[PDB]
């Protein structure tokens, strides 16, 4: 038994409390809600989704009927990719992502590798991106590890407002040369 997870759309009704738990982990710490209340992480939700593009949204995905994990896929150009001097390089079809795990401790192996391979497949796959784009904290090295792991390379890092994030972009090419069309890790 290993890991196989399925996803599907955020529904606020009924994922708040989830989300909103999770969000205030410490591990989720980069995420910045660890003090948030409902209304603050209802508020994020909703916002994600209120992109023209049924494309973007959070989902969150599944394995053995429960909640695993939460994902973002953003439209790059309502983030803080697209202000100006950046250097980021808008192309069409690429999607932004943003990955929220659950605040559940106990885990098989690999669980990050596969919550990864499913996100980056459905962003390609599903949701038609040609290239996903982070931009994480330069600071959050575990994030750093699952972008290599899934072919994400690095292309420069940019400042924000007490910050420095690291711009990495992984095309739909180098994810399929990278884990063999989404099966393994680098």
């Amino acid at each position: 038994t290993t890991y196989h997870f399925q996803s599907r759309r955020i529904d606020v009704d009924r994922d708040l409390e989830s989300v909103h738990r999770w969000l205030g982990h410490p591990k989720s710490h980069y995420w910045d809600m660890l003090n948030s209340s409902l209304a603050d992480v209802e508020k994020l939700i909703r916002d994600a989704g209120a992109d023209p593009d049924p494309r973007f949204g959070m989902r969150i995905g599944y394995f053995e009927g429960e909640r695993q994990f939460l994902f973002e896929l953003y439209n790059p150009l309502t983030s803080d990719l697209a202000r100006p001097g950046t250097g980021y390089v808008y192309e069409t079809g690429d999607i932004g992502m943003h990955l929220l795990v659950s605040s559940s401790e106990r885990r098989l192996p690999g669980f990050t590798g596969a919550v990864m391979l499913h996100i980056m497949r459905t962003a390609f796959f599903e949701a038609g991106a040609r290239r996903v784009v982070v931009a994480p904290d330069v600071r959050n090295a575990d994030v750093q590890r699952l972008n290599a792991a899934v072919g994400f390379r690095v292309a420069g890092d940019f400042p924000v407002p007490g910050k420095t994030a690291r711009l990495s972009y992984c095309t739909r090419e180098d994810f399929a040369r990278a884990t063999d069309n989404g099966r393994t890790l680098a």
